[PDB]
């Protein structure tokens, strides 16, 4: 199929000529544009003038010639003095007394003593992360060695890093940073140089790798089982520093998977089970609660399901395991399975879940293991559209992930009077040595958003996927570890007899990118070789084509495989693709768009908040993006909007928030990222006069040119996800794939609408039974072969093709001029990554190139 492509037809010949005189001004190619070891972290024991987190030798203070057998003496002075005044701290030392870890203690640290690395097993929240430290450090202060100890702890997500530490020092009953303190995003606490732990997360510490790891006597991987590729680098990192340095300890922790493996991944070494208190969890099945609270569902909902699905199933394995039920169950029972479907989960069983618990009248928090954000976001819109459930002094919903605004994560964890029964809305990441508080009953609704897909192939895809046993029986332990609670699993008993033993790791399931330029930037030579070092190798061609595709875009001053040399390359918490696109839109002037935008890239929240029901878009939804009907333009006014409204007034712009979509924790997300991002720049040598921030008013049609160059560099950020609009909301994705345009995407219509430009370009493909396009934004012709190029087969074809994928008339010359003018793109970002601090003033050819191309943006074609 073939879109049209031109609004107007009109070229105007003076930007013809500058473009001629920019092309000819570096003497570019003329010519149809159809041309073109491992190393070991560094170790050595703890010594004076030296500080073991920063890799710095201190200098000044008191600390400058106190050698650290004086501070030996002086934290056995300072123990000393905790235990005979701290009444609190002799209290939690009797509270650890009796945890199931202790009886064992003392085994744990000979084993610990003798050998460099130990595998520790257990029930996760039996006592493994908040006592193994304290039991590591605790015996090195006793020992004389006080200062000789220093000790990493790597929880797998940032909230449970933050936790952690802040429960480790409630324990202590000291503030953060004396002997402990968390590394995570955004902020950082940094403990004492000497006798000290810092919890810190598993990226966070590949980061201070490159610092070296001089002066860390102990370093404690925490949940391996989860089996996450950072996980994976750790453990490679740490068998391969312990093989070159015998002094080293490593503890390892885990919950439950094959012993056998992980020992022999050291040659056998050592591993030591302990059970926790793990109080009995009754398993109660979809089948119970149908046949308990008599599910039968409502006739409008039901019409409200077959319409969709038969609405999704219009484009052209459904074993439907909720048809099969024994014979023990009522027939009502079997009907009620009939008319369920376990492809999405109904907010009407969930209702009838949390009424039926409610009405079991047992206290005890309730954890939703609900699979995706948009989900959360709906069934919390739900719970207090419900009368019953928005009782302020009686319900309470907090959902709990990694990357939420700290603000919530804070309010996750703060207790409450009486009891309010906290609905925890939260995905898998976040259920491990966190503990939150006293937790019974566990709503799963069994489902994964799993990314699918590796390398660059297609690049995105959310779907939402079952999940396994293993995580399911991780999960109903999660529960009853307060008292023996219920897991209220959702799905039928056939499908939990089918669902697999686990997921395939995660580590086969990702791309590789991030992996290769953490690998190059702690300098451990070629990824072949590390990674045939690994637990795991890869696949050969995953490897081959993460590298290929790490190589072909500029994310490494690599002579075709060397290094990112210094930094500003792998330092970007974002993917390298935004990175790269972003400084591209710092070096035009438009930084603080661009990271606004790859911020609302990287984080697929959803920008609008849909209603309960009527999924659809209001009238009072789509006038934010005003007439150029893009996602990232209205997310740029929603934002303006925004900052005004949070400087004028709080409760006022709370309820400003309740206007067209306007959802907090999305805005907040985003806000930070792009905070994060320009600080890193402005740190990394880019001035500020650059990164201005531009007002965007939607309403007028006409020139604009920062916003044109904004959603064109935006082409380039997310190559190459171009779709292109063909009738109502069906639309075909590269290679002829049929795909459905979101409903929360603003270009979504129910009628025959035609837009001016029919070509779109979007961040997110959620995949279902059908396939879903979300974060559409509507982009210009002028920018897609400004950014997807391809070349026109002039051989009698005459159809000129474009991006390969989609085509039409461009005049082909300039489509040459583009093609041309592509490396100048990259010998610019070359420049400007060179030297960040003249992109502003370069030399004269290189702001003709930008004034061209921002003048040649104007999305105006006649």
């Amino acid at each position: 199929d073939e879109q049209l492509k031109p609004y107007p037809v009109k070229l105007s010949p003076n930007l013809i000529n500058k473009i001629d005189e920019v092309i000819k001004g570096l003497d570019l190619p003329v010519v149809n544009p159809r041309n073109i070891e491992s190393s070991v972290i560094p170790w050595a024991p703890p010594q004076a003038n030296w500080n073991t987190w920063h890799a710095c030798n201190i200098d000044e203070g008191e600390l400058a010639t106190t050698s650290i057998d004086d501070l030996s003496m002086d934290y056995e002075r300072s123990l000393r003095d905790r235990r005979q005044n701290d009444n609190e701290y002799r209290q939690f030392l009797e509270f650890r007394e009796k945890l199931p870890i202790a009886a064992m203690r003392s085994e744990i640290l000979t084993a610990i003593n003798d050998n460099p690395v130990v595998i520790i097993r257990g029930n996760t929240g039996c006592g493994k992360t908040t006592q193994i430290a304290q039991y590591i450090l605790d015996d090195y202060i006793c020992s004389g060695q006080g200062g000789y100890a220093n000790i990493y702890v790597t929880q797998p997500r940032r909230i449970s890093a933050i936790s952690v530490a802040e429960r480790v020092a409630r324990e202590r009953c000291e503030q953060l940073g004396d002997t402990v303190g968390y590394s995570v995003r955004f902020e950082s606490v940094f403990p004492r140089p000497y006798g000290a732990i810092l919890f810190c997360t598993v990226g966070v510490l590949l980061r201070k790798l490159e610092a070296g790891l001089r002066g860390v006597s102990h370093i404690i991987v925490d949940e391996i089982h989860e089996r996450d590729v950072n996980s994976d680098f750790l453990l490679v990192i740490l068998r391969d520093m312990v093989d070159t340095y015998p002094d080293l300890h490593v503890i390892l922790m885990s919950a439950t998977i094959d012993t056998t493996k992980f020992s022999k991944y050291f040659g056998i070494c050592p591993v030591l089970e302990v059970p926790g208190r793990a109080f009995p969890v009754q398993q109660f099945f979809l089948e119970d609660i149908i046949q308990m609270t008599d599910f039968v569902p409502s006739a409008e909902s039901r019409r409200k399901r077959k319409e969709v699905e038969d609405e999704e199933q219009l484009l052209s394995a459904e074993i439907n395991y909720n048809k099969v039920c024994e014979d023990k169950y009522s027939q009502k029972t079997r009907n009620a399975m009939a008319m369920l479907s376990e492809s999405d989960v109904s907010f009407e069983l969930l209702e009838a879940l949390l009424m039926h618990i409610k009405s079991k009248n047992i206290p005890g928090a309730i954890l939703v293991f609900l699979p995706g954000w948009n989900l959360i976001f709906a069934l919390m819109k739900f719970l207090q559209n419900t009368n019953i459930f928005g009782d302020t002094s009686q319900y309470q919903i907090l959902p709990c992930h990694s990357q939420i605004p700290r603000d919530e994560q804070r309010k996750v964890f703060e207790p409450v009077p009486e009891g309010v029964t906290k609905i925890i809305l939260s995905t898998n990441i976040a259920e491990t040595s966190i503990t939150i508080d006293d937790i019974v009953f566990v709503i799963d609704i069994c489902k994964a958003r799993m990314k699918l897909f590796t390398s660059h192939n297609n690049l995105t895809s959310y779907a939402t996927v079952w999940a396994s046993k293993t995580n399911l029986e991780q999960r109903k332990g999660r529960a009853g570890r307060v008292r023996p609670g219920f897991c209220f699993t959702l799905c039928s008993r056939a499908r939990f007899q089918a669902l697999e033993d686990n997921l395939t790791p995660e580590m086969f399931r990702t791309p590789l990118h991030e992996m290769a330029l953490t690998i190059k930037l702690l300098r451990l030579g070629s990824i072949h070789h590390f990674l045939s070092k690994a637990l795991e190798p890869p696949p050969v061609d995953a490897v081959i084509e993460a590298e290929v595709l790490l190589r072909e875009m500029r994310c490494l001053d690599a002579n075709d495989e060397l290094t990112p040399l210094g930094r500003l390359l792998a330092r970007l918490p974002i993917e390298p693709r935004l990175g790269k696109m972003m400084v591209l839109g710092a070096v035009f002037g438009c930084a603080d768009l661009m990271a606004i935008m790859a911020s609302y890239s990287s984080t697929f929240s959803e920008v609008f908040s849909l209603d309960i029901g009527q999924r659809r878009l209001a009238n009072h939804q789509k006038a934010l993006s005003g007439t150029k009907c893009s996602d990232h333009v209205a997310m740029i006014v929603a934002s303006q909007m925004w900052r005004r409204e949070k400087q004028r007034g709080e409760h006022m712009e709370a309820r400003f928030c309740d206007w067209k979509g306007l959802q907090m924790s999305t805005m907040n997300v985003i806000w930070d990222a792009k905070q994060q991002l320009l600080d890193l720049l402005q740190q990394a040598g880019f001035p500020e006069e650059c990164m201005i921030s531009h007002e965007v008013d939607e309403r007028i049609d006409g020139d604009d040119p920062v916003l044109d160059v904004s959603l064109a560099l935006l082409c380039l950020g997310l190559y190459p996800n171009i779709c292109v609009h063909k009738e109502k909301r069906k639309v075909l994705t590269t290679e002829s794939k049929a795909a459905l345009l979101h409903k929360t995407s603003v270009n979504c219509s129910n009628l025959a609408v035609t837009f001016p430009y029919p070509f779109f370009v979007f961040g997110e493909k959620i995949r279902t039974r059908a396939v879903s396009c979300k974060q559409l934004s509507m982009v210009s012709p002028l920018q897609v072969i400004l950014f997807g190029s391809r070349k026109i087969d002039l051989a009698a074809n005459n159809i000129v093709r474009v991006d390969n994928w989609l085509n039409f008339d461009i005049e082909p010359e300039l489509a040459a001029k583009i093609g041309a003018l592509k490396p100048a793109l990259e010998d610019l970002i070359t420049v400007a990554c060179d030297n960040p601090s003249d992109i502003l003033r370069l030399e004269e050819p290189y702001a003709q190139l930008v004034k061209v191309v921002k003048d040649l943006c104007v999305k105006s074609a006649g």
